[PDB]
């Protein structure tokens, strides 16, 4: 006699879960997450913005290297997100709880955080986290200013409902740098034709490619820095490979037209 199986934990790569020191991109962004998943935290003069938190777990090491930026608990301000999934907004809800953080996100991305990731359009139950409550809805292309650094909000609905695109403009080298943090264009494992939870997937992946490749995007940054051809691990060239938003739209377009003829063949 055989017993329903035991739940399974979301287990990732290690890389994913791989810590490191803060890595500057311009004069007021930092990667603090981990090797292989972007958190990105944002310093202003008025208290700081975190795009992203990685995985449930991280959240005592983003707190650390907040710490070694000068950033205290209370400092956190904001809580943005790319999409609420667990392996991006899996820390949030503790985050909220050990800081002054609020989070704004969008009606979808609100509606799936508040569920933590579950009854996912794809995933099911498979990858659930702490489910937190947003204080802010956004609308598409709506702004949001801190410390006098302004974040404008592009949807690229596809990856998720919700899934959007977080621009906004640093310095560096006393030259402006626009910052596009790109979400995911991936489908992993998704049906993508004729899908009764998403009947208008396809084209919104394909209105997100046209959004991706339009943005202001002196830099790309990712949710997966190897979607962008980014290497946290390495330094002082950690930056140097990446792609350009045009390119990152192109790769995820041809990808996505692939998975589409193997899921007709499949
Ligand atoms: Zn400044
Ligand atoms: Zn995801
Ligand atoms: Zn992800």
């Amino acid at each position: 006699e055989v017993p329903l199986p035991q739940l399974r934990a979301y287990t990732v790569d290690a890389s994913w879960l791989q810590p490191m020191a803060p890595l500057q991109i311009a004069d007021h962004t930092w990667q603090i997450g981990t090797e292989d998943l972007t958190a990105l935290l944002v310093q202003t003069p008025d208290g700081a913005v975190l795009l992203d938190g990685g995985m449930p777990q991280m959240a005592s090491h983003l707190l650390d290297n907040m710490k070694a930026r000068g950033v205290t608990p209370r400092d956190l301000r904001l809580i943005l997100l790319s999409h609420a999934h667990a392996d991006h907004a899996g820390p949030v809800a503790e985050l909220k709880r050990r800081t002054g953080a609020k989070v704004a996100a969008n009606a979808e991305s609100a509606v799936l955080l508040a569920r933590g990731g579950s009854d996912d359009l794809h995933f099911g139950d498979g990858i659930t986290y702490p489910p937190a409550n947003a204080d802010r809805i956004v609308m598409d292309g709506e702004v949001i200013t801190v410390g006098g650094i302004v974040f404008t909000a592009h949807f690229m609905a596809g990856h998720t409902p919700g899934s959007t695109a977080w621009t906004w403009t640093d310095t560096r080298n006393g030259k402006p740098v626009r910052i596009a943090y790109a979400d995911s264009l991936s489908a992993p494992g998704y049906q993508l034709q004729g899908n009764p939870r998403y009947p208008h997937l396809i084209e919104d992946y394909r209105r997100s490619f046209a959004t991706v490749r339009a943005l202001p995007c002196d830099v790309l940054l990712t949710p997966h820095p190897g979607a962008s051809n980014w290497d946290y691990a390495a330094g002082a060239r950690a930056g140097a490979k990446a792609l350009t938003c045009k390119a990152y739209a192109d790769a995820a377009e041809q990808k996505f037209d692939g998975q589409l003829a193997k899921e007709t063949a499949g």
